[PDB]
C-alpha cells in the first residue's frame, strides 16, 4: 500500500524522464502493451495505444519489452529520435497493475547505414544524462559494458558451441556477475542437461570472463584469436566497437565504458548488432538499462514479395519504475 508520496514521486520521475528526452531533442512514440505468448512456439501479441489501436503478432521467442518497438516499426513510420512508455501484461489477480507503464523504450531510427556507431554512441550519451538526472544513479559508481553480437557469435564458434544450444547459453551469459551470478553457478547452468555445453567449451569460454578499457580489450581479444581464423573474422567488429567508443569520447560521455566480450542480455533480438548495458557498478552488480542494435531483426520480419525502404534502429530499454520511482 503506497503513500502519496509515492505515487507522486513516480509521476515526478516520469516528468524528469520525459523532460531529458525533449532536451535531446526526441519526440513521443505510441504507448505499447505486450501480451505474453500462451505456449511455447505462440506468438507473443503487442498493443499499440495508437490512432487505430493497432495489434501485432510477435515471434515466439520476443519476450522481451523491448519488442514493442519492433512492433511500432512494423506498424508504419517512426520518428528518427523517439520514446514510448510501455509495459508487460501481467494478470490483476497475479499482481499486474494494468494503468501504470513502467517501462520505457527510446530507439534511433535512421534508414542510411553510413553512421550506424555515431546512433549507437547518441544512444549512450541519451542514457548518461538519464543516470546524471537521478541521485539513485548520480551518487553511486555507474559503468557503462559493450560487447556485440557478431563477437559472442565468433566466440561461441571458438569454443565449438553448437547452434540451437546458443540461445541457452546466451540467457545464462546474460545473468554473469549480476546480483551474485558468478562463474560457477554460470558453469553449473551451461553444463546441465538443460543446455549441455560440454565442458571443453565451458573451460573456453572462461577465457572470456573479463572486461576492460576498449584499447586492452582488443589487444585482449586479438590475442586470443591470434593463430586461428577468427583473428581474420573479428576485425570488422572490433573496428565498428572502436568507432562507437570514439565516438562517445566525443560526445562526452562522463561514465566509465568496458568492453565486456561475452556480453548477452537479448542477444536474439540484437542479431547482429552492438550490445550494452548500463549497470551499477558496485560489488553486487546490478543492470539499470540494455539496448543494442536490431537491425537483423527489422529486416528479418518485415512485412516478403515487396522491396521494403531499409530501416536501422539502436536503442534500449528501461524499467523506470523499478529503477527511479521505487527508492
Amino acid at each position: 500500500l503506497p503513500t502519496p508520496d509515492d505515487l507522486m514521486r513516480r509521476f515526478i520521475v516520469k516528468d524528469t524522464l520525459i523532460t531529458i528526452f525533449r532536451r535531446h531533442g526526441a519526440v513521443e512514440a505510441p504507448t505499447a502493451t505486450l501480451y505474453p505468448k500462451s505456449s511455447h512456439y505462440g506468438p507473443n501479441a503487442v498493443h499499440l495505444l495508437d490512432r487505430n489501436g493497432t495489434v501485432l503478432q510477435l515471434p515466439f521467442d520476443l519476450v522481451m519489452g523491448h519488442a514493442r518497438s519492433l512492433a511500432r516499426i512494423a506498424s508504419g513510420p517512426v520518428p528518427q529520435r523517439a520514446y514510448s512508455f510501455g509495459n508487460i501484461f501481467r494478470d490483476r489477480q497475479d499482481g499486474g497493475q494494468p494503468d501504470v507503464y513502467g517501462e520505457v523504450d527510446f530507439d534511433i531510427v535512421t534508414t542510411d547505414a553510413m553512421d550506424l556507431a555515431m546512433k549507437e554512441a547518441e544512444v549512450i550519451k541519451v542514457l548518461d544524462e538519464i543516470i546524471a538526472a537521478f541521485p539513485t544513479t548520480s551518487s553511486t559508481p555507474m559503468c557503462f559494458q559493450l560487447g556485440h553480437s557478431d563477437l559472442l557469435q565468433l566466440i561461441f564458434d571458438f569454443c565449438n558451441v553448437e547452434h540451437g544450444a546458443r540461445q541457452a547459453a546466451a540467457e545464462v551469459l546474460s545473468k554473469l556477475n549480476i546480483r551474485n551470478f558468478t562463474w560457477q553457478k554460470v558453469r553449473s547452468e551451461l553444463r546441465s542437461p538443460l543446455v549441455g555445453i560440454s565442458a571443453t567449451s565451458v573451460d573456453e569460454l572462461q577465457r572470456f570472463d573479463w572486461r576492460d578499457t576498449p584499447t586492452k580489450a582488443f589487444t585482449k581479444i586479438r590475442n586470443l584469436f591470434e593463430g586461428t581464423e577468427y583473428y581474420d573474422k573479428v576485425s570488422s567488429t572490433l573496428a565498428h566497437l572502436k568507432e562507437v567508443y570514439e565516438y562517445s569520447k566525443k560526445f562526452k560521455v562522463n561514465t566509465k565504458i568496458y568492453i565486456a566480450p561475452l556480453s548477452s542480455i537479448n542477444e536474439a533480438f540484437f542479431r547482429g548488432g552492438i550490445l550494452f548495458s548500463c549497470l551499477y557498478d558496485r560489488k553486487v552488480m546490478d543492470v539499470f538499462a540494455a539496448g543494442g542494435r536490431y537491425d537483423g531483426l527489422i529486416k528479418a520480419h518485415r512485412p516478403i514479395g515487396s522491396r521494403f525502404e531499409e530501416r536501422h534502429a539502436v536503442g534500449f530499454s528501461l524499467n523506470w519504475e523499478k529503477q527511479l520511482a521505487k527508492p
